[PDB]
């Protein structure tokens, strides 16, 4: 119903409107509730003593951020109902010689890199020091968004589409012991602890500044755009593994199970499992995404890997990735299932 668009597809006036709505949220005092919630969650351990918390390093990571974004989008809309939360596809940016040159970091959107001369404070765009006040872990105004693109050793680059495919392939939502150690965990892989930092965590440390330190990261509006991407990735995974569901269903830590409340709210994973049902959809879920159907199966095809589709002579397809050249990511118009088909089997 409400459509979350890729930052690349936003109109100038869309971008201006998102920025303005955020500045209003900041002025009204609403925005700072989201910083506080995020910090509170991060220090609420499940159970006390573990390094699992309500929002990170555990199974709730995904449903938690979904609910936070849904909440934030609603606040946005209460200001200007036309506004939805866009998403930052960093895998597209990763394709550039210099991802810093992404239009996302323009003075009309998120503004630029930290200024080394000025101690890495941001001095372009609407969130530059002097237009936007930040707070520390304690709540004490620390005045000034900072960023430092790609500066750290562990995270010089943004994750790639291949990095995302690797993750979209994992069959299990999450696995014991439901934390940063989890293996064959779509959730832990997306969070980015498997050979970390990857994907979600990598983006954090790539941006640097407040974004590089989880308790302060929402001081940067881009945190929302980043997380919209993460949620989008999760939604695709849900469409793909439509047979799979969230785990743990039971007997995980309290706060982590399908039906536990996620501190700091009464929202359960279950409550936010079906995003469509929460009133919003990603743009790649309508019609004519980034291309047209190179569809029509020329011949019957039987799958020869786990990530391939089977199909009959006749099935039309919505092609979704072009990268590999020979095997391209598609979606069946009959079955609505998603996986790989070989190019040479379909003609437009
Ligand atoms: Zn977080
Ligand atoms: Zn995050």
């Amino acid at each position: 119903y409400r459509v979350r668009k890729n930052v690349l597809h936003l109109t100038d006036t869309e971008k201006r409107d998102f920025v303005r709505t955020v500045l209003i949220l900041k002025e009204k005092g609403i925005y700072d509730r989201y910083i506080a919630w995020h910090g509170a969650a991060g220090k609420f351990h499940t159970p006390p003593g573990s390094d699992r918390n309500a929002a990170h390093m555990s199974s709730a990571f995904l449903p938690w951020h979904r609910e936070y974004l849904l909440r934030f989008e609603r606040d946005l809309q209460s200001i200007n109902p036309e506004v939805t939360l866009p998403y930052w596809d960093w895998t597209t940016d990763a394709q550039m010689q210099d991802p810093s040159q992404s239009q996302i970091w323009s003075a009309d959107f998120m503004g630029g890199n930290g200024n080394p001369i000025k101690d890495f404070i941001v001095d372009t765009g609407p969130f530059a020091a002097g237009r936007w006040t930040t707070i520390d872990e304690q709540g004490n105004p620390s005045g000034g968004l900072k960023r430092n693109f790609g500066a750290t050793k562990e995270a010089p680059t943004l994750p790639t589409r291949a990095d995302v495919v690797k993750a979209l392939a994992i069959t299990q939502y999450d696995t014991p012991p439901w934390d940063m150690t989890s293996q064959n965990s779509f959730r832990n892989q997306l969070e980015g602890f498997i050979n970390g930092p990857q994907l979600h965590n990598r983006v954090h440390h790539w941006v640097g500044g407040q974004m590089g330190v989880v308790p302060t990261a929402p001081n940067d509006p881009v945190f929302f755009l980043h997380h919209a991407n993460v949620d989008r990735i999760w939604a695709v995974w849900q469409i793909i593994h439509r047979n799979q569901n969230y785990q743990p269903m039971k007997n995980g830590p309290f706060g982590q199970n399908f039906r536990d409340p996620m501190y700091p709210w009464n929202t359960t994973p279950e409550d936010v499992m079906n995003h469509r049902k929460l009133g919003y959809v990603y743009d790649i879920e309508d019609r004519n995404d980034i291309n047209g159907p190179i569809f029509v199966a020329l011949y019957d095809y039987e799958a020869r890997t786990e990530d391939d589709l089977s199909f009959h002579k006749g099935e039309k397809f919505q092609i979704l990735d072009s990268s590999e050249g020979d095997w391209w990511a598609a979606r069946s118009l009959t079955t609505g299932e998603i996986g790989y088909i070989p190019s040479n089997y379909v003609a437009p």
